[PDB]
């Protein structure tokens, strides 16, 4: 016990890329109603 295991680097990255990735995910998905709400209207 009191070992004091730090987290350190990547491992963020690894978190960084979670967060950016699923930005991406609600941006594609605001890029297909916006382009389907396009072609509704006459």
């Amino acid at each position: 016990k009191k070992n004091s295991y730090s987290y350190g680097w990547s491992f963020y990255f690894g978190a960084l890329s979670f967060i950016i990735a699923e930005m991406v995910g609600v941006l594609a998905v605001h890029m297909f109603i916006d382009r389907h709400k396009q072609l509704t209207g006459g």
